[PDB]
């Protein structure tokens, strides 16, 4: 049952989230210890990968073994930090995230964002514009993303939340029209040819796709390959964490508990 995402899913075909350095600003905007100890009172665990929490989550730190030569043939189209060892930005425990926020505008400024007049513009001049589309009766989603609100201001953006009645949200996810959306996905411990439709290359174009990040990498497609086509465990288990490593380091959801 632990497999699985939940968090706010990032529309990758939309410039210019498709930068994976705007990803990681908002990811690192996104106070989760803050968040989960004033809507949770901090029991409720992040969760960590699209795995975690079961015997396929990749493992912590640099990629080794047999996942390391699986993903070698990608190592240089890969999301930056996939070999490495990713990890998710932890706060600091405050309100202010005072760290986290810092690098945040470091890679904004990096990405090409510019502040000025207390607007982040966006490489190509114009400001920032991110609304989250919101289901009209989801009040914990509400809640998370008026906190998370306040602290994208700090960086100059002024995100929306678009709240909308249930046949527009239906309407509006299946034309991939949004910035960032409420999301989940369930994942299976035998995970199998579905796995294409949520991540797929082929599926991130498609109307009423469940690949909402619109994630499309030759990487994602050969995990996916490798593990439909193993014939023992060891293989299997390299392959799976392979893919959720990869998935995580793709920067495609924002996420929080499950």
């Amino acid at each position: 049952s632990n497999a699985g995402m939940t968090g706010f899913v990032i529309n990758t075909r939309r410039a210019p989230f498709d930068d994976w350095r705007l990803r990681e600003a908002l990811l690192l905007a996104f106070n989760f210890e803050f968040i989960n100890d004033t809507v949770t009172g901090g029991v409720m665990p992040r969760i960590t990968s699209y795995f975690s929490g079961t015997d396929l989550a990749y493992r912590p730190g640099t990629a080794s073994g047999r996942e390391a030569e699986l993903l070698a043939p990608f190592a240089a189209d890969l999301p930056p930090g996939t070999l490495e060892g990713y990890a998710l930005p932890q706060g600091d425990g405050t309100a202010r995230n005072r760290t986290n926020l810092r690098r945040a505008a470091q890679f904004l400024e990096q990405a090409g964002f510019r502040i000025e007049q207390g607007q982040l513009l966006g490489p190509d001049g114009a400001p920032l514009a991110l609304r989250f589309l919101l289901r009209q009766g989801d009040s914990d989603m509400q809640t998370v993303l008026e906190i998370y609100t306040r602290a994208l201001e700090r960086l100059g953006i002024a995100a929306q939340i678009e709240k909308v009645d249930n046949a527009q949200y239906t309407a509006r996810v299946a034309e991939l029209d949004f910035d960032l959306t409420p999301f989940r996905r369930d994942l299976s411990l035998s995970p199998g040819n579905e796995q294409r439709l949520y991540w797929g290359s082929h599926s991130a174009g498609q109307p009423g796709t469940r690949n909402l990040m619109g994630a499309a990498s030759p990487a994602i497609d050969a995990m996916i390959d490798r593990m439909l086509a193993a014939t023992t465990e060891d293989e299997l288990t390299a392959a799976t964490r392979a893919l959720d490593r990869v998935l995580t380091a793709g920067r495609y959801v924002i996420p929080i508990w499950r």
